């Protein structure tokens, strides 16, 4: 998962 990259983190502030 993108979970680690600021912008993907931002539609998923949830992980």
């Amino acid at each position: 998962g993108c979970c680690s990259y600021p912008p993907c983190f931002a539609t998923n502030p949830d992980c």
